[PDB]
């Protein structure tokens, strides 16, 4: 089972 990775965007980014 392959685990995907969450591409988090940062907090207030412009």
């Amino acid at each position: 089972k392959n685990s995907f990775s969450l591409g988090e965007n940062p907090n207030a980014n412009p």
